[PDB]
């Protein structure tokens, strides 16, 4: 007897979609906070896993899609697809993509999630269906721009999730006390881990790597399994001279041990650059071979006995180098001597800065995956996308030139470098101007709260040219303008060219550390900043602390 968006937001909090804490539970919530929550199609597409195994792989998910209106629309239809085809709902019962994301007729999406709690495949799950047994979505255009919210996201599956299960169903070690006994625990944990790992490593190699050259290419062997090789090297010695340090009574040299290969551990970033594009390309050749399909299913019985894949087992590098900074965590935690305490504190800070390494690069690589994206559904663009950063929003608005007064409804991509004015035409996306950002500078006029009265400037230097920009509501102008601030501010950022230098955006495909703070530019993609002078490469953060050019 709840009004029907009430019940639609306790059957997601019974699916394990929404947190329970979550404010749209909360009684005097208002309906426009579960078309916010939902809107981006995250929860959605999650709610359809929740019910059905692997119903959606997560790869086909857009896990934080921010500020893309693009990516929200891709979940959302992705949601929208597999209702028709793994759920069996009939159009009639399904909304269209922009019913959620432009909050043109929420009771529609009420009303699917009412379908969808009555299908059988959620009534068997022993989740309840709603209803049992009025006009509140009219101003729901209105209010739909409001607050990032990360704990939105509280129960959803995360990308690395998968990875972790393999992980610790290989390193699951065989099953109160002191401070100093806990402490054994944990060297125990690290060695016994380790040494399976190791172990794991040479399994890759000497069940698969060996077996598939018989049946693979050189070029194929290099793509799947990339550096396996040297990092069972690394490894190999490693485990020997962490086993040394862990020889010696008191163990106070294990922590050199993890200092000394901090560097040497690098050779994961080649590992983590190319480890989705090596799945993809294991997932190929072996659905084209029946005979490499075959090998593999031999490959995983003798080494194994059909417990993990080399699928599975490639994601395994990744897992225990995130590991570490966890395992040396417990450990400082029951360390009750000063020194010893401190000397691992530094180790255990060498492990939490190679997590930020990996975790850079899986950023990277979702931001490489994006703009491949946006270049295939953007039409008379013929400028490369990667050379233009990072993707900061995108979504409809209105413009005109400064002296003109008539506004054009149209549709950009805002990246650091570039705006991208484009006219869908359909699902796609027409190209009609490349504004190139560095001649232009953002400047906002006051003169309110009429739909699409919201507007600042893009001016150019030269005073050439210019363009006002409208947005619906002061929520999306404050969004958008951020974003230009953004992006102007990654063009020009402080001290760029201070000291002689001319510090610009710059993508670097060598190793290359701060000339400031000596540590790594972290990531494949414009990791910082170059000067095309002196040839010094900084972090954003770092160009204040870099000595002058000559
Ligand atoms: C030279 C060859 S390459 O393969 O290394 N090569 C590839 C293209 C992209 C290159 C960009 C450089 C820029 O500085 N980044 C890294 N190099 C080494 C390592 N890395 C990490 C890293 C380090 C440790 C761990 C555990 C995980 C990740 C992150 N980021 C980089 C690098
Ligand atoms: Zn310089
Ligand atoms: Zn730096």
């Amino acid at each position: 007897g709840s009004e029907l968006w009430r019940q639609c937001t306790h059957w997601l909090i019974q699916c394990r979609v929404l947190p329970p804490s979550h404010r749209v539970t909360w009684d005097g919530a208002q309906v426009c906070e579960l078309a916010q929550a939902l809107r981006d199609g995250v929860l959605l597409c999650q709610l359809l896993n929740n019910l059905l195994p692997h119903a959606i792989n997560l790869r086909e998910v857009n896990l934080r899609p921010q500020m893309s209106q693009f990516l929200c629309l891709k979940n959302i239809r992705t949601f929208l697809s597999t209702c028709c085809e793994k759920f069996g709902l009939k159009r009639s019962e399904l909304f269209e993509a922009f019913d959620l994301f432009d909050v043109q007729d929420f009771g529609k999406v009420i009303y699917t999630l009412s379908a969808l709690s009555w299908t059988p495949i959620a009534q068997n799950r022993g989740i309840m269906p709603f209803p049992t047994e009025e006009d509140i979505y009219s101003g729901l255009s209105d209010q739909i721009d409001d607050t990032e919210d990360e704990d939105l996201y509280d129960c959803v599956e995360n990308e690395e999730a998968e990875g972790d299960e393999i992980y610790e169903d290989l390193m699951r070690s065989e099953p109160k006390m002191t401070e100093y006994d806990k402490r054994c625990c944990c060297l125990r944990e690290i060695q016994q881990t380790e040494e399976k790992y190791t172990d794991t490593l040479g399994s890759i190699q000497q069940h698969f790597l060996k077996p598939l050259q018989r049946f693979l290419k050189p070029q194929d062997i290099e793509i799947i399994f990339i550096n396996i090789e040297d990092l069972l090297r690394v490894h190999t010695h490693f485990l020997k001279e962490m086993k040394e340090a862990l020889g010696t009574p008191g163990a106070a040299n294990l922590y050199q041990v993890f200092i000394k290969y901090k560097e040497r551990f690098l050779v994961y970033g080649r590992y983590c650059s190319q480890v989705e594009s090596a799945s993809k390309h294991l997932d190929r050749v072996a659905a084209a071979r029946e005979d490499v399909q075959m090998k593999l299913e031999e490959c995983s019985q003798r080494a194994n006995n059909g417990r993990f894949t080399l699928r599975d087992l490639l994601m395994v590098p990744m897992q225990r180098v995130l590991k570490y900074h966890l395992l040396l965590q417990e450990l400082v935690k029951h360390t009750q001597e000063a020194m010893e305490k401190e000397n691992l504190r530094l180790a255990l800070d060498a492990m939490r800065d190679l997590a930020q390494c990996v975790n850079e690069v899986k950023r990277d690589n979702e931001t490489l995956r994006q703009i491949t994206n946006f270049q295939l559904s953007i039409e008379n663009l013929d400028q490369s996308l990667a050379h233009y950063g990072r993707p900061k929003i995108d979504g409809e608005l209105k413009i005109t030139s400064v002296e003109r007064r008539s506004k054009m409804d149209r549709y950009a991509f805002l990246l650091d470098k570039a705006l991208l004015i484009c006219k869908r035409r359909g699902d796609s996306y027409d190209l009609k101007d490349f504004v190139n950002l560095h001649s232009f500078q953002v400047r906002d006029d006051s003169s309110d709260n009429k739909k699409w009265s919201h507007m600042f400037l893009l001016i150019e230097d030269q005073g050439a040219q210019g363009y006002e920009l409208f947005f619906k509501t002061r929520e999306l102008k404050k969004k958008w303008m951020e974003q230009f601030e953004m992006a102007i501010s990654n063009i020009y950022p402080e001290n760029a060219t201070a000291n002689g230098h001319d510090f610009q955006m710059f993508s670097f495909e060598e190793t290359t550390s701060c000339k400031a703070c000596q540590m790594l530019l972290r990531g494949t993609f414009y990791q910082g900043y170059r000067c095309h002078r002196c040839r010094a490469s900084a972090h954003k953060e770092c160009l204040g602390r870099v000595p002058p050019c000559g």
